[PDB]
């Protein structure tokens, strides 16, 4: 039978673990540098004559 | 009489012109690097036994 393998591995480093920033809905909003709010906005018009 | 005295200057360098860009109440929300939300704020919470 062709079994499943799984190399031995190494303890975790912590340089290699980012998930603890983004695991709950709040932190995907904490990770952005800028949120979209709505003055951010400019809606172009076209005039006819 | 002292009267008011005005020295004789050179035009405008548009280098100096900054005022352009916070002239407005919308223009000093453009300025800023990052806007105050609500989902930014956490309030501390103390618990007696």
């Amino acid at each position: 039978m062709h079994t499943a393998e799984f190399l031995e591995t190494e303890p975790t480093e912590i340089s290699s673990v980012l998930a603890g920033g983004y695991n709950h809905p709040l932190l995907r909003q904490w990770q952005s540098e800028r949120q979209l709010t709505k003055n951010m906005l400019i809606f172009p018009l076209f005039i006819s004559d």
